[PDB]
């Protein structure tokens, strides 16, 4: 909307690829976010001028509430630093949510377990698992109407190898000749409108399957993949955004490990 100010930065090189080791754009022209593909300074400017607010949702039920402290603490250090953030912790133990110190412009809501609420409080929703920790930058470069994340264990696999639901009976069914990538169920987001549409489509699909006495192989993640196949995400995050160093190590292709599993 508003004009950007004068900025000094390296001139993009038209005859010099960002990365020569990875695909940085999908066949439907959505960028694939890898370190080295973006100037965070330009992006921060663009989003700050819109006074962008990001909601981060996590479900911490039962034993998982024990991961909240490390989750929230690292988020404070690496998640959307400089922008307005609203954490939404859905838990069955409200009193167990640790008292974490938050930077200015950042708040936390504990909801014990209305969509409209999100519509008026945030511009984007980022949905992740609680048993994780941020180890590096995760900022506005991910914001877009709809985004999915490349699963750290299948990014180099062929589609036929993907663990999609393969039963024609299930709503999440995806034949062997279809599929772009295998997205993670633990890190997706976008505008509130798009995220609500995705979860609404998923909930309905899961119900239909339940009524037919069937449950997709990888449950929610299976339905997410089916939705993202039929509604292409406007951005795809690389495995940098959700990795497991203990299980997968640190490939050269990953210049940064931003969000990881807690061993
Ligand atoms: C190519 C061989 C597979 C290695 C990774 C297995 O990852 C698991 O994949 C299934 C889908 O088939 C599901 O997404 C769970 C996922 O496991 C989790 O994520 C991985 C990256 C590790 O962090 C595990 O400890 C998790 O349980
Ligand atoms: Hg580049
Ligand atoms: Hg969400
Ligand atoms: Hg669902
Ligand atoms: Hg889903």
């Amino acid at each position: 909307m508003v004009s950007l100010p004068r900025m000094v930065y390296p001139q993009p090189k038209v005859l010099t690829p960002c990365r020569k080791d990875v695909l940085v754009v999908t066949p439907w022209l959505a960028p694939i976010v890898w370190e080295g593909t973006f100037n965070i300074d330009i992006l921060n400017e663009q989003f700050r001028l819109q006074n962008t607010t990001i909601g981060l949702t996590v479900f911490a039920i039962k034993k998982y509430v024990a991961f909240l402290k490390l989750f929230l603490e690292t988020a404070e250090k690496h998640f959307m630093v400089g922008h307005r953030v609203h954490y939404y912790v859905f838990t069955d133990q409200p009193a167990a949510v640790p008292r974490v110190t938050l930077g200015t412009g950042r708040q936390l809501s504990v909801l014990e377990v209305c969509e409209r609420r999100f519509l008026s409080e945030v511009d984007y929703l980022v949905c992740v698992d609680v048993d994780m920790e941020f180890r590096d930058h995760v900022g506005v470069e991910i914001l877009t109407p709809l985004f999915g994340t490349l699963h750290p264990g299948f990014y180099g696999s062929s589609r036929e190898a993907f663990t999609y639901e393969r039963r024609p009976q299930s709503q999440a069914y995806i034949p062997k000749d279809e599929g772009d990538f295998y997205y993670l169920g633990g890190f997706f987001g976008g505008s509130v409108q798009e995220v609500q549409r995705l979860t609404r489509a998923c909930h309905q699909a899961m119900m239909v399957d339940q009524a037919n006495g069937i449950e997709a192989v990888w449950h929610d993640e299976s339905h997410l993949n089916k939705y993202l196949l039929r509604h292409k995400p406007t951005k795809v995050l690389s495995p940098e955004y959700l990795w497991d160093q203990q299980l997968l190590g640190w490939p050269a292709v990953l210049r940064k490990l931003r969000f990881t599993a807690v061993p």
